């Protein structure tokens, strides 16, 4: 199954993306220039369904796992749809240190 990896980093309050496989890159069109230090929000758009991202937002403030699927945007504006599961990882005190996610394009 083709699919994309990333991680995002919880030690900062809004959760920016630290690292990206190169399929996530390939898939979505941006370079690491315009990814790293981001939110993975900027590939979200017109047709993205709040009450889906809101899935997303209430998982991370409560440390849970969450899987949503997501209307996204490439780089050139064209749509596509990103189901996407978000991990958190804990630390040995329970504190949560990173989010992971795996994205796969299911435009089919
Ligand atoms: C995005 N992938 C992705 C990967 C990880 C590890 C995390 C933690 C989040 C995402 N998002 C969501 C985005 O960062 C954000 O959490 C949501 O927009 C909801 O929060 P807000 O405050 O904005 O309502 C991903 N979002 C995408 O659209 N595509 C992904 O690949």
């Amino acid at each position: 199954l083709r699919h994309t990896f990333v991680v995002a980093d919880a030690t900062l309050p809004d959760c920016p993306l630290v690292y990206a496989s190169e399929g996530f890159y390939a898939m979505t069109g941006y370079g690491p220039d315009e990814v790293l230090g981001h939110n993975c929000r900027f590939l979200q758009g017109e047709g993205t369904d709040p009450k889906e991202v809101q899935k997303i937002r209430d998982a991370i403030k409560k440390g849970e796992a969450c899987s949503v699927r997501l209307l996204n945007y490439r780089k050139d504006g064209t749509p596509f749809w990103n189901l996407l599961t978000v991990t958190p990882i804990k630390t040995p005190d329970g504190r949560v240190s990173k989010f992971v996610g795996v994205q796969v394009d299911v435009t089919s």
